[PDB]
């Protein structure tokens, strides 16, 4: 009969209820400033048709971050924009401030607040269990507004996510994979990162939600509390599955495809094995369990599920033991 249909069990309606307006991107008027406001100061990074840069804005003297988009699809940077828009001001949510494009080049541009992301990699054996607690808050503060607001995120990773350590700033960027959530759409698998793609799309299981983003949470959670980087280290996208399934077991794998009737790709046939479902305590090590405890244990075992409907919500997370420690 095909592969059952799935809703998400918070927000499902929210854009149901909503008018057109709000979500239908396409329709969106763009209206575009002008670029000489803002003068380019350094390259921030690079991505797949997108180059981020720190700029300044010579009417007030004030930093912005400027990205500058390659437009090969007009309909997703109609999307972003709109997105953007509709999420302006919510918490721990990239400010977009202005919308430019070049006189002469007419190239797009997305100017926003600026953030200043301290460099990790030299302080990440200096983050505490406190303040892995307090940052995964900050994100869920983000994901719960973004949900809320009908909206999946489907690029969580740490590179999407700017931190300034010294003020206890979070921001999550990147909005250009997002997607407003209608309930029963079938939507496209190629979305986030490979080694934060949830097990929903890695078996071609369309009819996805913002649960997607809660197991793009628990990788982050997971990488962190056991220095592990990536935490799911796959080498394509069938191998990807491989490597959930070594953690997570074929056994629940089985009972998910089933519960959803969905067919498993040829692929799989020769890759998959057998695997047990392992234990959270066996990647503690000397190296990482000042991070670890039992409450972070059962936040992780509670976000990283095959099953996408037996996954924390947003606002569920912000429940848990783990966060009791925090601010709310
Ligand atoms: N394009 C995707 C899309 C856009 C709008 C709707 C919709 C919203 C509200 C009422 C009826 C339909 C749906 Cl289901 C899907
Ligand atoms: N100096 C002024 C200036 C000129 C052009 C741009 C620009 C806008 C959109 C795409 C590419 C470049 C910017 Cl940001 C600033
Ligand atoms: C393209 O240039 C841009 O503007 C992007 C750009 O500058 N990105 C730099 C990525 C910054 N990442 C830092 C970071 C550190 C820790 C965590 C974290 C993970 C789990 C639990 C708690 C904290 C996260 Cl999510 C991120």
């Amino acid at each position: 009969s095909g592969p059952v249909p799935s809703r998400a069990r918070v927000y499902t309606d929210v854009n149901t209820h909503r008018p057109s307006e709000y979500w239908d991107y396409e329709s969106h008027v763009v209206e575009w400033g002008n670029q000489d406001d803002y003068q380019l100061v350094r390259k921030l990074g690079r991505g797949k048709y997108s180059e981020v840069f720190e700029a300044i804005n010579i009417t007030n003297n004030e930093k912005v971050v400027v990205k500058i988009l390659k437009p090969v699809k007009k309909k997703k940077i109609k999307r972003e924009i709109k997105i953007l828009e509709n999420l302006r001001g919510g918490p721990n949510i990239i400010t977009l401030a202005d919308i430019v494009k070049d006189p002469v080049s007419r190239t797009p541009a997305l100017v926003f607040e600026h953030v200043n992301n301290t460099d990790f990699k030299q302080l990440y054996q200096t983050l505490t269990d406190y303040d892995i607690r307090f940052y995964m808050y900050e994100i869920l503060k983000a994901l719960d507004y973004c949900h809320s607001m009908g909206i999946m995120h489907r690029d969580v990773k740490p590179h999407n996510v700017m931190i300034d350590h010294e003020h206890r700033k979070l921001r999550l960027i990147d909005w250009g994979l997002a997607e407003f959530y209608h309930p029963g759409q079938e939507y496209n698998v190629r979305v986030a990162s490979r080694y934060f793609k949830g097990p929903e799309l890695l078996v071609d299981y369309q009819m996805y939600d913002y649960s997607l983003d809660m197991w793009s949470l628990g990788c982050m959670l997971a990488s962190m509390i056991f220095r592990k980087e990536p935490f799911f280290h796959g080498h394509d996208n069938y191998d990807q599955l491989v490597r959930i399934a070594k953690v997570l077991g074929t056994e629940d794998l089985y009972d998910y495809i089933d519960k959803y009737n969905i067919e498993l790709d040829p692929r799989f046939n020769d890759i998959l094995g057998r695997h047990s479902r392992k234990r959270w305590e066996r990647f503690v090590h000397s190296e990482n369990q000042h991070l670890v405890s039992p409450e972070a244990l059962d936040f992780l075992d509670k976000l990283l599920r095959y099953d996408h409907q037996s996954r924390l919500t947003a606002r569920e997370a912000m429940e848990h033991p783990y966060f009791y420690t925090v601010v709310k």
